[PDB]
């Protein structure tokens, strides 16, 4: 029944983020891995932000050369799966930057269908679990915030056809994920962003239709105040302080569950949204709004400047504030990054707000002032997950917990899943693959002298690639590809002693004999088309393949990795 869902941007993986690689994430911890996310054109067609992340990243793991198809997030994904059963991997597409494009092609049915098609293929060659629709937002007219990212798109074609077009497209993507999943016999899910405040809902989310559609929906409680005011406040609080002034009143996990209640939400769909940072303010004077929380609810002055020179109140980020890269001053550091952000405001000390269920840090006489989520109120959010037979939590982002006792960044990972689901395993599920198109043959090769006998053997990858543009052509070029080849032979009565040149190295793994060709740098990715024929050694003469019983092949993302998808591709009659 409940969710821990996490999203991992495909920057995490660059020096911003601390080269924070998919193998440190702790998806045993989690339900649901977002990957944050697939942009895409106004003709529907997949877009990558980053291609070289998402299918060609080593990702710190051994014997992955930069540009390998087995390399990339989105085959890291997969491992992840692999080597924790209770996760589900899942693609996000849009996001702040990226959705753009969403109203065009939710207002054009036969580009819906375009698109539609397109992701179906994407979660088909990555294996993927779910999609989850990330237009932030419908209905909301918003121009490109260059300052804060040179590669915002914003919403400049919003309208008021958003919010019926934004359920067609659910409709369409929720009855091609029904379909596709019966083709492969697995289970998908559908979920979207939502915004926490009124006043987006009722401009671009009909409430009452999109959750009869999807599988369940992540509120982004979060960000609900910050350096866009001159009045501080909690950024993801759980309940509403009373002493709240108008702008922050609706404005907590609370008031948004219930409004999202009372027009027809159902309850086990509501994911709520915990932050991994901060947001804050230079200078915030005690206005006395509650003398119980100094400092909240009081008046920040506007003192600093965005890298364009703009006025803000809000304070230094984490990052250095660069013209298109984080251009905006907005109080923001990972959670992570909490000493550093003590190093760097000195005299802060750390409030918790009963009202709120909030943590915050102040100093009284700088003023500065910073919000953000602990493992207390991670705590008590899914205290209240639980007692409102809520859907679960999600995390904002995965490169921002901290370490604990591994270099996994799991510290409010830890905590998140702990509190919802106690100390027990998660469910595991079962992993389905498709088969590829894997023949072969075998000869005997007559000897008339020497001891023993040779089977020359051919293994051929028949798969053909097909898919047009960047995206789709590189994940079905990856999943056409043969990874690290095991060869499981069967015989009856006869040993494989060796193996030749371009075969990998022979093993004997119990009843059967086993070729390697992922210990071999040419054998270990099997491109669609290709043909390995080579030559195995036996202990006697054969003239026929009788003594064979049986042939089957395994592959794995890396040497490391778990073997899947294993399948026969030769049997004796
Ligand atoms: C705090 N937060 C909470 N929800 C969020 C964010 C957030 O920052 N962004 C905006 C994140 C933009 N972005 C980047 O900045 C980014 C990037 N690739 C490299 N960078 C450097 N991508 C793919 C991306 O989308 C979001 O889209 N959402 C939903
Ligand atoms: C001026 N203003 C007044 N009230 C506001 C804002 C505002 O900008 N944001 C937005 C804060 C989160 N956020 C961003 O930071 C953001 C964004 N797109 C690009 N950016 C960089 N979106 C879609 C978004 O939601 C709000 O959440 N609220 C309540
Ligand atoms: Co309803």
């Amino acid at each position: 029944k409940l969710r821990n869902v996490m999203y991992y941007g495909d920057w995490s993986i660059w020096g911003g983020q601390g080269n924070f690689y998919p193998k440190d994430i702790p998806a045993d911890k989690l339900t649901h891995l977002n990957f944050a996310f697939m942009d895409f054109n106004s003709s529907g067609e997949l877009i990558y932000c980053d291609k070289d992340a998402a299918i060609g990243h080593p990702l710190g793991n051994l014997g992955v050369t930069y540009g390998d198809v087995n390399g990339g997030i989105l085959n890291a994904f997969q491992v992840l799966k692999s080597e924790n059963p209770n996760l589900k991997i899942g693609v996000s597409l849009g996001g702040w930057s990226k959705s753009g494009d969403f109203s065009t092609i939710a207002a054009t049915p036969s580009i819906r269908a375009k698109f539609v098609e397109n992701v179906m293929k994407f979660i088909k060659y990555t294996n993927m679990d779910f999609v989850d629709i990330d237009w932030e937002y419908p209905g909301d007219y918003r121009e490109p915030d260059k300052t804060d990212n040179i590669n915002d798109e914003g919403t400049p074609n919003a309208s008021a056809g958003d919010k019926e077009n934004y359920i067609l497209l659910l409709q369409d993507l929720k009855e091609a994920l029904n379909k596709q999943g019966k083709e492969l016999g697995k289970v998908y899910e559908l979920s979207v962003a939502l915004p926490a405040g009124v006043s987006k809902i009722e401009k671009g989310i009909d409430v009452d239709k999109l959750f009869n559609i999807v599988d369940f929906a992540n509120i982004m409680t979060y960000d609900m105040a910050g350096a866009w005011s001159t009045t501080s406040g909690h950024q993801t609080a759980l309940y509403t302080n009373p002493n709240a002034p108008e702008e922050y009143k609706g404005l907590s996990v609370d008031e948004s569950v219930k409004y999202y209640i009372s027009q027809g939400a159902e309850r086990e769909k509501i994911v709520v949204g915990a932050a991994y940072y901060t947001r804050g303010w230079e200078q915030v004077s005690d206005k006395g709004t509650d003398p119980n929380n100094p400092g909240l609810f009081g008046e920040a002055a506007v003192v600093n400047k965005d890298a364009d020179l703009s006025p803000t109140p809000g304070a230094l980020n984490e990052a250095p504030m660069k013209n298109g890269e984080g251009g905006r001053a907005g109080g923001v550091w990972g959670y992570n990054a909490l000493d550093k952000l003590k190093s760097k405001y000195t005299g802060l000390k750390e409030y918790w707000d009963d009202s709120a269920k909030a943590p915050y840090l102040y100093n009284s006489e700088t003023g500065a002032f910073f919000t953000y989520d602990n493992i207390r109120s991670i705590q008590e959010k899914a205290k209240y997950v639980k007692e409102n037979n809520l859907g679960g939590i999600i995390g904002w982002m995965a490169s921002q917990d901290a370490t604990t006792n591994s270099t996994k960044r799991d510290e409010l990972t830890t905590a998140t899943k702990e509190s919802l689901f106690g100390k027990e395993d998660l469910p595991k599920y079962e992993i389905k693959y498709t088969e590829n198109d894997i023949t072969c043959t075998v000869t005997p090769v007559k000897q008339s002298w020497g001891s023993g006998g040779v089977l020359k053997m051919s293994i051929t990858n028949n798969e053909k690639l097909d898919e047009s543009g960047e995206v789709l052509s590189t994940v079905e070029t990856s999943a056409k590809t043969v990874k690290n080849m095991k060869v499981y032979i069967k015989t009856d009565g006869i040993a494989i002693t060796g193996s030749q040149y371009p075969a990998g190295p022979v093993t004997k793994e119990g009843d059967y004999y086993v070729i390697d060709f992922g210990k071999i740098s040419d054998g270990k990715l099997m491109k669609a088309g290709i043909t390995f024929t080579f030559d195995l050694n036996l202990d006697k003469a054969i003239e026929d393949t009788n003594n064979i019983i049986s042939i089957e092949v395994s592959q794995r993302m890396y040497q490391t990795s778990p073997e899947f998808n294993r399948q026969t591709i030769w049997e004796n009659t």
